[PDB]
Parts: C-alpha cells; structure tokens; sequence
C-alpha cells in the first residue's frame, strides 16, 4: 500500500493527482564533460525546480514521477530538497537512457564480461530495495527506453533485467518509445519475459497519431502515456492538436482506465545554458508545467470529456498503477 | 617555455623522462550511472595511483601525460594529490572520447543549436588557459579520437576546434586512432585546418602492423605513438612482438625523433569492479607501468637499439613536443 518517494515510502492511497513524467533536472549524457562552462549552480537550480513544483501545486498536483535516467543527471538528493520546500511527493527511477540518447560504452563493456544483464539487474534491485548511492532514497519505478525502429541488443538487456526485478519486487516499469515506434513490441517483449502489464506504462505513445497503433499497444493491457504535451516543432513530430484528436479517439473508445498524461518538461537543464532558434522557439512555447491544466484539459472539456474521466487519468490510474 | 601540469606551469626543460599516455583513473562513459554498486573508493584509489607513480619513478620517469577525456572520469584534483605525494609531473587534457565509447548525445544536441564547434572551442580555451571547473588546474594537451575507419562529422567538430585552439595557444594535440585506422587522415585533416605537425601525436599507431601505414603518417612530420604495450587480445589488438617488429623497422629507418612509447594503463577503473575473462586475463598479464622498462627495452637493446635512441624517444621527443 506504499510507494518509495524521495522522502520515503508513501501510501498509494495518498498520491492524489499526479503527473507521470516530468523532469526537475536533466542533462544529455556528456553534459558532465562540459562542467567548466556548464557548471551546476545548485541554489539557482533549486529556485527554478521549487518554482516548477509550486506551479504544479496550484493545479492540484500532489505527486510527480521524475524518471530521469541514471546517466542523465539523476540527483535523488536534489529532488529530496525540492520535496522539502514544497511538500510535493516525488518518485524517482532507476534505468539508463536508450542507445541513441545515453551512455552505452560502460554496459557495452560489461557485455564482453558476460555479466551486463546481471549487473543491471543487480543495480535495479539495489536501487529499488536498498537506496541510490548513499542517499537513502529508493527508486519507485524502473525506466526503460528503446530506439527509433527497434529495441537494440543493448536496450534488450535492460528490458530483461527490468522484467526480472519486477517479478522480484513488483516495481512499476515506465518506458519511452522513440518517435512513435515499438509500443506493442515493448509490451510484448516485457510480458513475454514475465512482466505484469498492470505495472507498465508505455510512454510517448503520443509520438504516434494512428489510434490503431495505440489499440495494439492497449490490447496488451498495459497503461500508455501521452506525456509530451507542449512539445512541437521537432520537424515532423506531432503537434498538440494531433495529440488531442488522438487522445479523444481513445477516450471516446472507452480506454480511460489505461491512459495517463504529462509534458516531459526539463525545468533545469544540466550542462551549458542554451536558447532554441526562432523556429523551434515558437512551436515549443507551450512546453511548461501548466500547459495541461491551462490549455489541454479545457480543450478536452470543450470536446465533452467529463471530469470523472479526467480524474480517472490523473488520480485513479496512478493510484491503481502503484498498488494492486 | 613552460607547460601546464596538475601543480602549475613547469619548464619544459624539466620534464625529463616521460610516459606520453597513461591513466591514473579511468571510466568508460556511463560509469556514473552505476554509482550505487560502483562508488569511488578514494583513499584506496590514491593509494593504487601512488604505487603506480612510484613504480614509474623507480624507472626514471619524471612526467606522465594522463589524457583521460572529460567524459571518462577526468579528475584534476585527484591527479594533483598523486603529484604532490610523488613529485611526479602530471599533465592532463581537455577533450571527449571517440563516438564509439564516448558520450556524444550532449554535443550532438548542440549541433542542432548550430553552436557546437564554437562551444567545444570555448571549452578547450577555458581549460587550457583559465582552468578546469573550479580546480585552478589547466589542461596541458587537447585530447582527440576518431572511430574505426572514419572520422565522423561529430569527431571533425572537435578536430576543427582543436586546430583552432592550438593556433591560439600552441597547445599540444594528442589523438587516439581506433584499431589501426585513420592515422594519415587525422594528420591530414589537422594540418588542413592549420594545426602544427610538431605539436601533434597520433596515438595507438601500434594498432597497425604495416610499417607503410606508419611511414604514410610519419611523412606528415607529426609524432606517432606506440602507446599500448602490454595490451593484447583485446580490441582486436596486435601483440607486443608485432609492436616491436614494427617499431624496429621504423627505428632502423631513422624515425626515432617522431616516435614515443607508453602502455595506456588504467591503474584505477571507475565504476563497478570486474576481472577479465580467462582468455584475455592471460594475454593482458604484462599490462602495467613497468612493462616497457622490464620487458620491452631489454628486447629492443638485444636487437641493437642503442641508449641514445631510447633517450631520444623518452626524453628528447617530449621535450621537443612541448616547446617551440
Ligand atoms: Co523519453
Ligand atoms: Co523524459
Ligand atoms: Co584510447
Ligand atoms: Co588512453
């Protein structure tokens, strides 16, 4: 009846309204080597993170799942400070980014050793049941990801180690799909290996606009997430208008008990500060933590979606996902 | 007339006997993510490092160039403690590992901002002239690497930045080639952007056993390095007899003034402990900082290599390399 948060175990019944996918801190693998010009200003980072946490607060959010991979700047101790200034429940993860957006050299080396899959499994088990580093914080979800048109050999070891730690701990698995691909494959692959569909969230399902692709993924009984609201202009990548008509199609079909929404914001960028160019700039202007409440839900309500359905998505599904 | 070490500038005429490529500490990108089961045992790390530094001194070594890339665990402060404890000059680098076992997502992203090269260049300048992070320690060389059979467009970004930074600072450039390829290509591309051949060392040249490939590279006037003595069986690598055979053919042609030697050891692995398989463990038995001196040099001498030549490689070349 409890889930591990950055402030310890919390009874599921108390999660309330939650965002399944947001990042307080995030850096692309490699950000670490640019420490000289992209130094981490820990108090400025906290200001902006707490700010993002209070904004979520003002729309009723009580819980955020921050699935930042281990190789992407994950900082449990930091998240713990944010949860203190705001009271927000923050669940973190254990996992690595996908081959294209991560740091594979390390586990690619353990492959030569023939212990990779088993080392990953040991890392998941240790972070889910003992603590991350010396922080005392346990991850509450296992984060997985696969590339553009396939689940690579490197990525499959993570999925197999994940199914194994889930059988052993019953932890929730949340994934990321690259550019609208592999949703069904991921669910099939995980289930084929003993994972419980009711503890799986296939993410970035909004990256694809064919409701049919979603119905295939949903047929496995797993949850899915439209978690990139606000992100547009990746040159051919879905727009919020497309996200909504796809969402509305699935809700009108009766799939509300399997759907969750988020924005996938990066509130504090690790590494050297930048600025997007005028083109992408505009398109991404609604990429912030209030976009769902201020823009998306109103558009959903104006299309006939009832409050009970919204509450099933933001409250009942997370509650259900983190228990059983 | 000085070069930056981990303890400040040191007159080039005081470097004496130098190992051009050794790693006190090293981690393949992604090791950071495995911190829970692979924390950094400092005091023990410094102890192993110091013994290694002691074993080098024992053989007359006064200076070691530790080119650990930014994304591979480079730690100037830690290197500074090894130097203080041993009196050994330690020169570090600024640079990223090759795209095969480096951490490309971060700077790959900055390419989309259209600022990568200038960013990398600003990173090189800062670390070469101002300091690494808040260490006050400056890098003494720019570290570059290319992939197997190619210098990818991500890698060329760094090469262009290095030549630019070299023209501005006169800093030495040390490179790594992957599996005996691209030596001549690296030299040509660097020379094409204004880098100076007398301040370039093409590394892992011993990864190719064709003395012609070597002559092709040496014709550019750059230095080359047989820097992996002791490593055999791993990375589809040649053997030390193959290295010695190739080395002797070049020494007999009169190339002693463009050749340097090292072992490319990793005295303290970052991340989680391991132990090589039985097949390799056996082949890598001589991979330690005393091998050149205990096994290789005698063999070379028992081949007629006189002490004046060996002194040129170990003393005269590093002295010429680092000074104008
Ligand atoms: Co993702
Ligand atoms: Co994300
Ligand atoms: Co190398
Ligand atoms: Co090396």
């Amino acid at each position: 009846k409890t889930v591990e948060t950055v402030l310890g175990p919390v009874p599921v019944e108390q999660l309330g309204k939650t965002l399944i996918h947001e990042h307080f801190l995030f850096g692309y693998p490699g950000f670490q080597g640019d420490v000289t010009r992209g130094t981490f200003r820990e108090d400025e980072a906290l200001r902006v993170a707490v700010e993002a946490a209070e904004k979520m607060k003002r729309h009723g959010i009580q819980t955020v799942v921050d699935p930042t991979p281990n190789d992407c700047g994950r900082n449990p101790a930091f998240l713990r400070r944010v949860a203190e200034e705001t009271g927000l429940n923050i669940i973190c993860a254990t996992g690595y980014y996908y081959e294209g957006e991560g740091a594979p050299p390390y586990f690619q080396f353990r492959r030569l050793l023939g212990t990779a899959e088993d080392d990953i499994y040991d890392m998941f088990m240790a972070e889910l049941t003992e603590g991350i580093a010396d922080t005392g914080i346990k991850a509450g979800v296992i984060k997985l990801a696969s590339s553009k048109g396939r689940i690579t050999e490197y990525e499959k070891m993570f999925f197999r180690a994940a199914a194994r730690a889930q059988k052993e701990t019953g932890a929730v698995i949340i994934t990321h799909t690259q550019e609208g691909t592999m949703g069904p494959e991921q669910a099939a692959y995980l289930l084929e290996h003993g994972a419980d569909p009711k503890k799986i969230v296939i993410g970035h399902m909004c990256g694809n606009t064919d409701p049919d692709y979603h119905r295939k993924t949903l047929a496995y009984g797993v949850y899915i997430a439209f978690d990139r609201f606000g992100i547009q202009g990746m040159v051919g990548a879905p727009t919020d208008e497309e996200r909504v008509r796809t969402l509305l199609a699935l809700l009108r079909d009766g799939y509300e008990k399997q759907i969750m929404l988020s924005h996938d914001t990066v509130n504090v960028w690790l590494g050297r500060p930048f600025t997007l160019p005028e083109p992408f700039a505009e398109m991404m202007k609604n990429w912030h933590v209030e976009h769902l409440f201020v823009n998306i839900i109103p558009a959903l309500k104006n299309e006939g979606i009832r409050d009970e359905v919204l509450e099933q998505m933001f409250i009942g599904n997370p509650a259900a996902l983190f228990s059983a």
